[PDB]
């Protein structure tokens, strides 16, 4: 299909996201792909499988956004600055970041997403720790937790100036 | 005691597990453990519920708001006092459960942030004439991530940590 079967695993992400892992259904995901059903079934006949996919295939996202955070960082040279930016980029993006989110959200009372959500801060702390100090790593990614969570509860994000001064208040010393 | 109560609680818990599209008598009914939907029926003929449920949950909010507030009038040290409740909110996750869930959901569901937005604006009303602006603004985003990093992580910052990130924050 050049990719029948990656729309279906794109879309079971979504689906998995907006109705949790125990509301995945062929039709539902067909309905979030637009794709006929006979193609869903033919290739996921188990849906645990289409779990393990929608799951694998968010935390492959997961770590690639990572890894782009991890090489910008390097270069930049500046800390607050660069993750002040970063983090901008990401509440702007709420196209296929959505998903991440409601997965990282759910995963709050919901043991089965964590193993997914734990990407985030362990991947953060790994970057930060050894540049601020496990102390000031911690801090600010609760306060990117924060930033994110906030951010979509009262409908306006931190500005890029904001950030960056919660940031250096939060690496400072 | 009072069975409209049970069920009204109920509904809140079922609410903060299944959404509110989520929401059933069925469901209720179970989670009340009122013998059959029909008192779920009675007590809540069409899903009307759904208010009152929000409503009891925002009158916990808000209740728990006005002890923070008190708090607050009753000391000087500003970050240890609200690092200290904070601490407090973080121990008592049984208790605070159905609340935390609603807040996480309301991330994506706008029906449920009237409710949700009692805390940032509560929270960002006590503090702003004390610190201002920006600094009120910053403590409840650090808290919201706060609670939420601790959920996810499965350990929460002490009232040292806590203190510390808030006296950061509170500077001018
Ligand atoms: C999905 C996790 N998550 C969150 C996040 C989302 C929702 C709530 C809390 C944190 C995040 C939040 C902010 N502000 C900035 C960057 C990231 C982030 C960056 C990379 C990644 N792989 C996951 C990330
Ligand atoms: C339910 C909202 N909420 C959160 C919160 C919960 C989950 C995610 C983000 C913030 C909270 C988080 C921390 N750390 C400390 C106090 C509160 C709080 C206090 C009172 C209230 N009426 C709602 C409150």
């Amino acid at each position: 299909p050049a990719g029948r079967r990656q729309a279906i695993v794109e879309a079971a992400e979504r689906v998995i996201a907006r109705q949790g892992l125990g509301g995945l259904s062929h039709r539902r995901v067909a309905a979030e792909a637009n794709v006929p059903v006979g193609s869903t079934t033919y290739y996921f006949n188990d849906l645990d499988a289409l779990r393990e996919a929608a799951l694998a295939h968010a935390a492959n996202a997961s770590a690639d956004l990572l890894a782009q955070w991890r090489s910008d960082l390097d270069k930049d040279r500046d800390l607050a600055a660069t993750l002040a930016r970063l983090t901008t980029v990401y509440l702007a993006d709420q196209d296929r970041y959505r998903t991440l989110n409601e997965l990282y959200m759910a995963a709050a009372h919901r043991p089965e997403l964590q193993r997914l959500a734990r990407l985030w801060p362990d991947g953060l702390l790994a970057l930060l720790e050894p540049r601020i100090g496990r102390r000031a790593a911690n801090a600010v990614t609760v306060f990117f937790d924060g930033a994110t969570l906030h951010a979509l509860i009262t409908g306006t994000p931190l500005s890029t100036d904001e950030l960056t001064d919660a940031i250096a208040r939060l690496v400072a010393d």
